[PDB]
């Protein structure tokens, strides 16, 4: 369950977050894959030249020059995507499931499980004592969650940092992708002990790299949008208060009253899903219902 | 129960979907588990020719030339036919998971699924029969009075189908544009004289054969793909969708007098009579007033 | 499940496809695995020669010769059968799958099914609810059989099927014995590599050779069967009307002696629910006969 | 399954010496493609080694020609004959399941004994309703109709036994007679004398002494199944199976009205009784006309 | 199920065959990854020995060193120790599966059972229901005492079951201990390849010579402890008379002198059960007197 | 079912168990995968020094003196480990597969759980026919079981025979180890007799794995020492109780039914053992061992 809270700016981000993790994943593949980079002595028929060094000299030299020469980008890509993509999944999840706020949320479902199997709905449109205690129940519920302010600011502060996570990301691999290169001018002073002063290097997976840095880079661009249309969203129309108006139109009930905070945002979160909860909730919240059916029941 | 709402083309092309990844991840994984490009220097009784070149330089030529001569796209041919093969398969998926789209479908198939089993239909050409019986005509007519106004179930359809076909026509145009690129021998033409000693080199690329193969299989396989596209948004353009004729329905059941009922209705009516061309009937039973006239009078 | 509806030919093929596929991935097993072709140059006490050759010159010659010199079969040839076999699993399960071609097929075994658990099947050759269980069978008998017995669209599926199951046959063995005798283990590579290597003929050895052929006699072996049981199908499809359906023995042997005989659709699926047990074909005629109709209403009231 | 009640002891032996061939096969085949078979050196028709002066792939050339050039086609290709005839073994074995006559007729008898053994009328008669004890007889008068017939579920049996035995037979045959040419040094003499420099070559088959104590193994265990094989033979024709007698159930019982079945019936009635000897006893008390009448007689 | 009936030796004897496969597979599982052989010629300030050599002259050289060498035990160490080992698993549990020996002993081990917990015992020791249910297990009781009486079908097993195992301890040991000597580090290798390598005497080192050695005492070890259960089997089924039973201490401690002595299969059965539980024999003699079966017919009226 | 039956001092040793026998596995996982010695020849602008040997000569000579130069413990560690932990394992889990000293635990587990929530016990302890009924059948299986059990010794011999056997085996282990400790070491030096074959006579040896195992070896001492002091413990336990009488002092004062007797020997020392896990499964028993509470059920029936 937990999927009604679900707009479709939730589920996109998480298929959003799975591409960045396959996309990680495979960048670490081909990391622990080929040989990386591959360095030799620059010196400044056609028979060869000798360069007269042994099999562990040319390692010393590719050990020497990949960490003195290639770009600390061009060797922890992957990690970053990787860690990226774990606190964006880690902030995700952490709104939900908050180990300490999860009771109001299942308590919450199991009330509007319980409404959409009522038929007296359809009725009301147009056993008793099983739907006292229901009414009382949702009372006390109301009384309960009606209150404090943990459903929406802490939403909103998820979702700023989402926005400037991605603001912080665009802005540092916009800059750092042209040092992403091929072939590289080594200058280290092993010359005591190797006999050669300037080295070229080529490192290997450096366009496959660029690649995979435009793609990471297309899809934050698709969430960020996303987190930012949502973020818009919230701030435009001012969703703290929910006017039961329609409803009361279109239902005939005219004591309809309004709820607030927490509630009034669980409702926007719900209509999004199906737009005929709110119906039953409405249906359920009259109190003249309950005196008729009390009425009858004498 | 989706399968309902898929004809035909609708399982053939999930076939061809299947085997383009199959193809496509056969190739990827066949790409790295192999020695890739090979280079040699060039001169421009038999006895042997003398090179005098290292072990790494060889690795740097061949590492060098592979990046150098080979064209863009023999190098990433998996991943293009892997990317493309993810598109459509999320493209025909969408349609379903898009949130707003999916309570209809489940009410509708909901619906469906139980206007089968009621002996209404046998009598018309007992307590719990005709409360249920009213029960689904009560559902049926809200559901009608819901689906009437927002048509938003059947452009999707359209637009989905035509950016397949879109889609289809660009793949097919520049895989058959630089199919010819993809040859076994070439010439590196490199400036790394101070370091080799060699300027100009001869190559062969180890998989320039295969991928051709597979190159022509996934041209195949995308025709077929893009005619039965074409010919699902054909027939999705020679008639109106949106509205249903109960023509030879009501000739023939001597109940002439349903509606005919249109958009988003009619379009999932259309759309399902194909499956299985007798449900209609079913509907229109639960369609006519004159049914809960006939359960009024037999009560009353 | 939808094993009823099988003949043995049917159920004996199948085999045989899943062992033909079996061998095409164990050629794909070494094909990528096992070293490739060897080449080594030909100069055309007992003291060695020096070739004066590096160790990426051999990988050039011995790549090279692998695609100049061998034949296009010796290297396909697990790839082509795992593609004929592939596609024989999808001919012989184009009758399942098609829209417009299983709703038949799922209606006639589900009423098959239930029929066969009747009480009235032992009933009739010696309640409240068995009433309108047996009446709305009956209906249902009724508009089956109003429905399905005007258009052969089911049983012009089969031949469809098994004529191009028997031209495909027919296609592998001629090209495959055609080329069969192709697979060299020795062979010779004239190619023009001599300013970047120095010698211009090669001799090289195929690693799979005999291998293949094996494998290769081995899969005609296996074609061969495949295509004798789908000849002796087509027979089997033509030595009646396979379109007509009667109702005799079965009449002599109870004595209700006024079923009807069906034709077309539902005669070929009675037909094929025959091949496999004659019980079903006795078991539904029973509901078929208005003296039956009588009876039940005459124990209804 | 439900068919496990027809496996007499035999039968379970057999299926666990396939297994064990099955697992030596598989062990000879990962073995075989994980080593370097041959190594063979030129042959030259104070103490100081010889130099031969021969590259690193001359070497490899040599040993693949010497490899299929002068070794026995048994040395090569043992374990593939040990799988395909433990595959062969498996599939003759099991041959009377999945053909559609005997498939039917199998499991309507596993149904009919099924629904026989948890009746409580068997127990109840002995030890101390209605239409189900009723309509079961039915079922067994016509039981005994359709299977009394011809000889189809019990001519497979005896069918199958003989090929397994004459399988058996040649393959000791053709396995102790080409035992002897699996030898560990071995000489090839090839004309390849402008590429190498050497013609005659002597070899050593890494794999040579073990795959003879594998081939005895094999030998032992087929020799086992085939005396194996050789008994259910004689058990199956040193007495009759088409006849059954209700001999001692009458002396143990006296209800002595209970006819003999012959044919595939009686056939299936001498293997269930190989099995557990308690199905034939509670299967034949429905066969008596007494409790029958007794039972109509009460209700009556 | 069967466990019960298991006394302690079994157990013992399962948990060191256990142990033996265990150190078998390890001993084999080691081989398969480092096991070979090193072999250089001979030659019968300091600086290095020229051989002369090619890689492939070594590899020859190993190989055929390998096995113009090394003892037949040093070679094959593992695999006898796992023959052995599944040998002894399949001779215990041996005489639990050629006869039926499923009815004889679960029958047993249930009238057991429910007559170790019968009311009545507890009654005499110190409605119809119990009084059928009393005769049903006098008269299953005297079933099973004449039924079994047909000779020696669950003791004879026994006894050769542990004669088999004795004489493969035996067996065992002394080849173990006539050939734990042909293991060595170093060996000479004589072998005559003069045209081919240069060399004819060579010396040669075995990786796991001094591993095969050690592993090998602690198996013979093992062996050594399984063997004396063994013989204390033996020793308890050529001392004590298991074929005739004598109920002694029972008349004396309760003082009806009524008890017959069994023999035979039930006397062996019950010398086994009573090692587990000295309780359940008094049990079961309580239903074996006439007197108990008038004092069920007084209380049945 | 197996938990209530473990005082902390038999699950300590468990933890022990797995933590030597995990220790153990890694070394020896360690040992397979890593190279072995590596060994040189001695001599006894900077140039190098050419040995001029082969491939396989480097091979010969440090596969021999991995052999005639490493003490035998730096080579077989880990599987004196691996045989010590199984042993201790097998100590520790004998005597609940022991048959003839089997039946019983589970026969007192079962009769404890069974008494243990009874509405019987409640309703003597605050002071229908079926549950009448099946307290007469617990009482009369608690009557028999107490005549089955309260009469051998089996059930504690061999308890503190596995704590001695398990302290000898703790002293000989810290014995050796600690002995033979310091000839695992970096550094060797080789010297065999190979003249004729190779040209040197003097190698120089490294050990490669050789630290790494004496930091392992220090960390199994720990261990085998916290276990020992366990075993100890324990094996004071048995011999300063009395652990062969059990009295119901503190069960009658609290409870007030003064006919409940003390019992002795296998039954005492069961009851020992429970009630170190919570001390009162003790008391629930107690209830169903009085003379009174069965007059009283007597009474209730009619």
């Amino acid at each position: 369950a937990f999927r009604v809270l679900k707009p479709w700016w939730d589920v996109f981000t998480d298929y959003l977050s799975v591409a960045m993790l396959m996309i990680g994943v495979f960048g670490c593949t081909l990391q622990v894959m080929q040989d990386k980079i591959i360095c030799l002595p620059k010196r400044v028929e056609m028979k060869g030249l000798k360069t007269d060094l042994d099999l562990q000299q040319y390692s010393f030299i590719n050990q020497m020059c990949y960490e003195r020469a290639l770009h600390w980008y061009a060797k922890y890509f992957p990690y970053l995507v990787l860690i990226h993509t774990l606190v964006f999944m880690l902030c995700s999840n952490f709104w939900f499931k908050f180990p300490g706020s999860s009771s109001k949320i299942e308590h919450f479902i199991s009330i509007l499980g319980k409404c959409f199997d009522s038929p007296w709905t359809t009725r009301a449109l147009s056993e008793g004592e099983q739907a006292k205690a229901l009414f009382e129940k949702v009372k006390k519920f109301r009384l309960h969650v009606e209150e404090g302010d943990i459903l929406y600011a802490m939403y909103v502060r998820q979702t700023v940092l989402k926005v400037i996570k991605f603001l912080i990301i665009i802005a540092y691999n916009s800059a750092l992708v042209s040092k992403v290169q091929f072939t590289v001018d080594c200058n280290v002073d092993i010359q005591d002990m190797t006999g050669y002063k300037n080295f070229s290097c080529n490192h290997t997976m450096a366009h496959l790299f660029s690649k995979l840095s435009f793609c990471y880079l297309c899809f934050v661009s698709i969430y960020g949008l996303t987190c930012l249309y949502t973020l818009y969203w919230l701030f435009y129309r001012s969703l703290r208060e929910y006017s039961f108006e329609y409803v009361r139109q279109e239902t005939g009930i005219d004591d309809i009253p309004d709820v607030k905070n927490d509630f009034a945002f669980m409702l926007h979160m719900i209509d999004q899903y199906d737009p005929l909860y709110s119906k039953r909730f409405a249906v359920f919240l009259s109190e003249v219902s309950e005196n008729k059916l009390k009425q009858l029941n004498l």
